[PDB]
């Protein structure tokens, strides 16, 4: 509402892709890694998502608070898509977004900062995590 | 400064089945009958919006040309649905072109007082490929 205060107060920390996060959730049913996994995730102005996957999983962005996100989907990392992740319905943003199993992905805040939640079904797991080489983007 | 009736009456735009305005700019001679691709300049204003429907055979891809940018709604199965806003702003999560796959439903609206655009159509298309949804449908 003020980005440092929602990190303290969510307890947000560093995530290897960018941006500060918070596991609160790892389905204790669906083998070790559990039927889904639940995160908080925000990103400020600069500090932004690099380019990663889950290889494995599918990954649902949801928007809860500040400036609306810029959201880039690439299914085969030469092709790419891109969303405005935010609540203005009637501007052509989308507070709910699908990235499918194993399909590249970034984003960035296009405010100061962006509250996000990720779902991931079956639960996240760093073994099924990859992120792309420094400076890459789809096609390189 | 432009108006949508002096856009209308410049190109020769006439309404389209969908809703807006339009006019058909080419049809390759090479590639069969439908030729390898067309091309078409289209409308919309503020309230007259693109109504749902699909072309069954062919790619067809929006390209921003003036006006406010646009939210174009996908939805291949019918039900998943995706939207983009198509526009010149680059750093603001918009992308002056997208790519709506083979008879995937589409539907579009201005965000502003009016939108030219620019539709290319791969192979080709041909009214008999347009298929539109009843009026009120929605994916689901």
């Amino acid at each position: 509402m003020s980005a440092q205060a929602i990190i303290r107060e969510l307890g947000l920390e560093p995530h290897p892709e960018g941006g500060f996060y918070h596991q609160t959730f790892r389905d204790k049913a669906g083998g070790e890694r559990g039927h889904s996994t639940a995160i908080y995730y925000l990103l400020e102005k600069g500090v932004r998502s690099h380019w990663h996957r889950v290889t494995d999983a599918v990954e649902v962005w949801h928007y809860y608070a500040g400036a609306p996100i810029a959201l880039h989907l690439s299914q085969d990392g030469r092709e790419v898509q891109t969303f405005t992740l935010g609540p203005a319905i009637l501007e052509g943003e989308r507070p709910q977004v699908i990235v499918p199993a194993n399909c590249w992905q970034s984003a960035e805040s296009l405010g100061d900062f962006t509250l996000v939640g990720c779902t991931v079904s079956p639960g996240f797991a760093f073994s099924s995590f990859v992120m792309a080489e420094p400076g890459w983007s789809p096609g390189d």
